[PDB]
């Protein structure tokens, strides 16, 4: 798996992207790697903030599946036509597969100015793929059509004039012991259509924040590399930054840092990192009744910015944020770890980084057991809509 090592590229904050081709001759695109969806879509025309876009019409292997497709993310939407079409990996398997993709023709605040991608790949499951479920996802036609065998695994690696340049791996197809240190805990998959997890547990340095559990997975609790922050349900969120204010409340910030709209700043080299405290999610594991915890530190969740203008300073983004739709591990939480897609075996592993950020005191961690007795359901149970209901599934 040495040829897929450092195959993902990105500016910080603006997702992570791996090369790919598509057509014949094969037209290269740099496509967001993305566990929270399941539609293999490129930009297909023009757009300001596109450098190139796919061209149909000049590839010989293309066949156009005569249907349009529409999705609408909680952020950002796009519509486009369906097709199919050869794709290959450059620095993935040595495999061509022919794919579904959506040649995507409009679309709003969805394209990332700078980004330097021009599509996108989601690696979640049929359930939630667009149209419906009959749209086969990419990951899916590969394993079909050649030997890969049925997992992923990502290292996603953090970091004047612009972002900063990030790196990480996508191993399609195993696992690179390389790319992390000691042990490797798995997670149930709940159901598969996100990567929907169960938290049982947050701690703030080493401060339970005593909600029922439910509330953490309220409305669901998914692994999404395509978002950038980690994103916590309203009371959640709430609970959290009131704690991780009291650890540092030797700083007195703005709202707007709190909100993660502004940058807080300290001298090159000064930045007080033991003031802001460890957060942990303890996840359900494998046997019943115990769980591992995941513990990130202040240097994933507070993103570094360089200031055109106090570019003698270093400066940082509070990257946690409120969510309506429930917990979202974005980039933030993975880029503590080497994360496990393992479909098989219908789980997801984490184990520490070999390229996680941290310093001389503390590390990012994954560690246990841990052992309830009588541990109570933490999943919610979403309300079922006459619409979704009425979906036939053959
Ligand atoms: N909606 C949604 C969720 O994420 C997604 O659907 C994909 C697409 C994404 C990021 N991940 C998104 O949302 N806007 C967007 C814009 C550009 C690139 C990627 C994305 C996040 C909330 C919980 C459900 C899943
Ligand atoms: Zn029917």
């Amino acid at each position: 798996f040495v040829e897929m090592v450092d195959n993902l590229r990105g500016k910080s904050g603006q997702g992570y992207y791996v090369e790919m081709t598509v057509g014949s001759p094969p037209q290269t695109l740099n496509i967001l790697v993305d566990t929270g969806s399941s539609n293999f879509a490129v930009g297909a025309a023009p757009h300001p903030f596109l450098h190139r876009y796919y061209q149909r019409q000049l590839s010989s292997t293309y066949r156009d599946l005569r249907k349009g497709v529409y999705v609408p993310y909680t952020q950002g939407k796009w519509e486009g036509e369906l097709g199919t079409d050869l794709v290959s990996i450059p620095h993935g398997p040595n495999v061509t597969v022919r794919a579904n993709i959506a040649a995507i023709t409009e679309s709003d605040k969805f394209f990332i100015n700078g980004s330097n991608w021009e599509g996108i790949l989601g690696l979640a499951y049929a359930e939630i793929a667009r149209p419906d479920d009959s749209l086969e996802p990419f990951f899916d036609s590969l394993v079909k059509q050649t030997h890969v065998p049925n997992l992923f695994s990502l290292q996603l690696c953090g970091a004047s004039e612009v972002l900063a340049s990030v790196g990480g791996s996508m191993i399609i197809g195993g696992i690179d012991h390389s790319l992390y240190t000691g042990s490797l805990w798995y997670t149930p998959i709940r159901r598969e259509w996100y990567y929907e997890v169960i938290i049982v547990r947050v701690e703030i340095n080493g401060q339970d924040l005593k909600m029922d559990c439910k509330e953490y997975n309220y409305d669901k609790s998914i692994v999404d590399s395509g978002t950038t922050n980690l994103r916590l349900p309203k009371k959640v969120f709430e609970a959290a930054v009131k704690s991780i204010k009291a650890a540092s409340s030797t700083e007195k910030f703005p709202d707007g840092f709190w909100l993660g709209e502004q940058l807080v700043c300290w001298q090159a080299g000064t930045t007080p990192w033991n003031i802001f405290p460890v957060i942990s999610l303890y996840l359900m594991g494998e046997v019943t009744n115990q769980s591992f915890r995941i513990t990130i530190l202040p240097q994933q969740y507070l993103r570094p910015v360089e200031d055109v203008a106090t570019s003698q300073d270093d400066c940082y983004k509070f990257a946690i944020s409120q969510s309506s739709t429930g917990t979202v591990m974005g980039a933030v939480i993975m880029e503590g770890f080497y994360v496990v897609f393992d479909r098989a075996r219908k789980r997801i592993g984490f184990a520490v980084s070999a390229c996680h950020v941290h310093d001389e005191f503390r590390t990012a961690a994954v560690e246990g057991p841990f052992v309830t007795l009588d541990m109570e359901d933490c999943g919610y149970n979403i309300p079922q809509t006459d619409e979704s209901r009425s979906h036939h599934h053959h």
